[PDB]
């Protein structure tokens, strides 16, 4: 679908725009492909990302977090942050450089828009200064304009001392598409 897990990268809050860069041909009915975005993410921002077959290729709907990923047991999740609990080694309830997840986890930065992800657009945590994310958030089912959401606001820490918003994001989409495709 178009149900997503962001990152605040610059500071300022998590940002979307109407999708311009890859929309000059939009799919259709009978052409296969990515479901069709009327909305997404805004450059200074990122989606949090995993390769579920651990190669740093991500392709799949479940790679995205949100609420198309699964949990430990097979289980969808009801609330895609929710999702990262089941990444916490120790249990201290944070996600940190201890943990053997925080190398596996990337995320993604989309300059043309286009829905699939290639190899130049990856960041590990380690490359983007992360140092911990928080596995504690609160609901705020917050407008983003363009028909974009923000449904719930957790925390990170970067490695520079500074703390920054992250969060799960309903982004827009045609509906037909999105029911042709997921
Ligand atoms: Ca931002
Ligand atoms: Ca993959
Ligand atoms: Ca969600
Ligand atoms: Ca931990
Ligand atoms: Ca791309």
């Amino acid at each position: 679908g178009s149900d997503a897990l962001a990152l605040d990268l610059d500071g300022d809050g998590i940002e979307t725009v109407a999708t311009k860069g890859f929309s000059g041909s939009l799919f259709d009915h009978n052409r296969d492909g990515i479901r069709t975005a009327t909305g997404w993410v805004s450059a200074d921002d990122g989606l949090l990302v995993r390769d579920l077959n651990g190669n740093g290729i991500i392709d799949n709907g479940a790679e995205l977090f949100g609420d198309n990923t699964k949990l430990a047991d097979g289980s969808f999740a009801k609330h895609g942050y929710a999702a990262l609990a089941e990444l916490d080694s120790n249990g201290d309830n944070i996600i940190n450089a201890a943990d053997a997840a925080f190398q596996s986890l990337r995320v993604w930065q989309d300059l043309n828009q286009d829905g699939i992800s290639q190899a130049n657009e990856l960041r590990t945590l380690e490359e983007l200064g992360i140092q911990s994310l928080d596995l504690a958030y609160k609901d705020v089912n917050k407008n983003l304009g363009n028909g974009n959401t923000l449904a719930q606001q957790g925390s990170y820490t970067k490695t520079n001392g500074t703390t920054a918003k992250m969060g799960d994001l309903l982004l827009a989409a045609d509906n037909l598409h999105s029911r042709f495709l997921e």
